[PDB]
């Protein structure tokens, strides 16, 4: 695999040990080889595991995540996926690795997907060798591959919102089930229907997930409420997955606005992710996988895609030259590739736009491309009346950093800026000057 101009796709099954047995293994062969070497975890928890499976081999934890006290000497380096991609993008030397691994490879965040980007581009310059760990990599088809004990599918209608009866099953259930919903808002109404059943529910989302994975771990819980966040190496001691197949999708309409589309069938690859949580003990056969839908590939003009062109647009690679998307993947956009390119002022105040300001990577842009400064709010206020947040079914509203109450109706429009009541109170405190 470590050859250069090799990109090895690591693709076995849920389970079968690519990050606690295959890993250490590559890692140790690397170390022997002096090839300066990136891991790329797609979050923190996963960040804190990899240690766990790394523990005693030289490696730099380039994470708060993870509590070492490294030599000064280590080649290796292990970073998150989008802290690799936000190195990049900034005025920061990124060494160019000679051995890029992502472990979790299938992650469809801008930042993962552009971080495939900018790594398969360099294999493909003859510069560098990579591995991406997945089971489901882009473009799979097959929603049920293997695992370590056998898994009893079932096709059954999943309930999405609270329900009074017809659904038995779902509380008749003595063990612990993981439930895959499509948005945060739709997982606390199943949650609080559950609750109200006597069950004891921990919720997951991206913005929530370090502190309430712990819980999964230091309380008896009955159910998981899980956005798809949970695909990525997310484990859990259960015997049920239950899979809406349902998520949101990001939608650019006319260059103009982002919508969340939906809720629509999940991707082959999310399916098999979200099932992979379960028949994980070959011990413990027959865990049950219900799904509530079919799949379909909804990652074809997703967002997500396009936002990864624009992170990759701003990347520094040689000359005036730009990564391309990983070849499996590329054809999820309709790109003309640089459009994105910003001069440097730009480019420094969409990246501020996204790090401090934690908006969303196409939002970023269009203020940053607009040639407005990072702290400059007037466009939170300025826009067309269809573009009004709301708030408790009334136009949302703040008071500026000029202390005028103003309603938020911000110049372009990207529904990701309020898609729940936590979104919301991040952007108003964004459009009132308050980071
Ligand atoms: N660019 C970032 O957001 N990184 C996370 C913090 N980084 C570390 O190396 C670190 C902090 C504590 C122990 O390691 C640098 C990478």
């Amino acid at each position: 695999m470590l050859k250069k101009k090799q990109l090895t796709v690591l693709d076995l099954h849920p389970g079968a040990g690519k990050t606690r047995r295959v890993l250490p293994e590559i890692v140790r062969e690397a170390i022997k080889k002096r090839l300066r070497t990136v891991i790329l975890a797609p979050t923190r928890v996963v960040a804190a595991e990899m240690e766990e499976a790394l523990r005693g081999l030289p490696v730099r934890y380039m994470t708060t995540a993870v509590n070492v006290t490294h030599s000064g000497t280590e080649i290796v380096d292990l970073m998150c996926h989008a802290t690799f991609t936000s190195r990049l993008l900034q005025p920061i030397r990124v060494p160019n690795y000679n051995l890029n691994i992502m472990d979790e490879a299938h992650f469809t965040d801008p930042s993962s997907i552009a971080a495939r980007g900018y790594i398969s581009t360099r294999v493909e310059m003859g510069e560098a060798a990579a591995i991406f760990m997945t089971a489901t990599p882009p473009g799979t088809r097959d929603a049920f591959p293997d695992s370590n004990s056998p898994i009893m599918d079932t096709e059954v209608e999943v309930p999405e919102r609270a329900w009074s009866s017809g659904f038995d099953w779902v509380t008749d259930h003595s063990g612990k089930t993981v439930w895959f919903v499509p948005s945060v808002r739709n997982g606390n109404e199943i949650a609080a229907c559950l609750t109200k059943a006597g069950k004891r529910v921990i919720q997951l989302s991206r913005k929530t997930f370090e502190t309430e994975f712990q819980k999964t771990k230091n309380q008896e819980w009955d159910f998981v409420i899980t956005t798809d966040i949970s695909e990525m190496g997310a484990n859990f001691k259960a015997d049920r997955v239950i899979d809406s197949r349902r998520c949101l999708k990001p939608v650019i309409l006319d260059g103009e606005r982002v919508i969340l589309a939906g809720p629509m069938p999940v991707t082959h690859a999310s399916a098999a992710q979200r099932r992979g949580r379960i028949g994980r003990n070959p011990n413990k056969p027959g865990d049950e996988y219900m799904y509530g839908g079919g799949c379909a590939e909804t990652d074809e003009g997703h967002a997500h895609w396009l936002e990864a062109r624009m992170l990759l647009d701003n990347i520094y690679l040689q000359d005036g030259l730009i990564a391309s998307l990983y070849r499996p993947e590329a054809d999820k956009v309709a790109a003309i590739e640089g459009e994105f390119k910003l001069r440097t002022e730009q480019r420094k105040t969409f990246v501020e736009l996204m790090k401090r300001g934690d908006l969303p990577v196409w939002l970023a842009y269009q203020v940053a491309s607009a040639g407005i400064t990072y702290t400059d709010r007037r466009w939170c206020f300025d826009g067309t009346t269809n573009n009004t947040i709301m708030e408790d079914s009334v136009p949302a509203e703040v008071w500026t950093k000029y202390g005028e109450k103003r309603v938020l109706k911000p110049r372009w429009m990207d529904a990701r800026v309020c898609s729940d009541h936590a979104a919301l109170k991040s952007f108003k405190e964004f459009a009132a000057g308050k980071r």
